[PDB]
């Protein structure tokens, strides 16, 4: 189970957020959480942390920070598989430039990919090759 997927820009500003349960019901609480996460994280190719009582697996590209968040009890490799599948699906779709400019140019790609990976918090698919194939079929 995934509780959230976030992509923040280099200023910590939300490019994409999806929350799958009621942990952060208001937008003010979500944005505060996003700010806290951002301020407690840094550039990396892949890190796991407990933050805010939750398991956060995350990674950065040149100007984007990608987080996949689960409960404090979750299998953290499952959460990493989501994060890799999302990132690697984008890498294929963005011709290997995973950056704010390219991603904003194909946000539907992004939205459809996340919907192939997670459905209401349930992890449906961790192979990015599968995901990109299905996004191509849907838009």
């Amino acid at each position: 189970t995934v509780k959230a997927i976030l992509i923040l820009d280099n200023d910590g500003d939300r490019l994409f957020a999806k929350y799958y349960d009621d942990t952060y019901p208001s937008v003010k609480e979500q944005k505060a959480f996003e700010k806290n996460i951002f301020n407690k994280t840094h550039r990396t190719d892949s890190e796991i942390a407990l933050l805010e009582g939750l398991t956060v697996v995350y990674k950065s590209s040149i100007d984007l920070y990608f987080y996949v968040i689960g409960s404090s009890y979750e299998n953290e490799l499952m959460l990493m598989a989501v994060l890799n599948c999302l990132f690697d699906s984008l890498s294929q779709m963005l011709r290997k430039n995973v950056e704010k400019r390219a991603l904003l140019e194909n946000m539907e790609g992004l939205f459809l990919a996340v919907d192939e990976i997670v459905d209401g918090g349930v992890i449906l698919e961790s192979d990015p090759q599968q995901v990109v194939h299905r996004v191509a079929l849907r838009g």
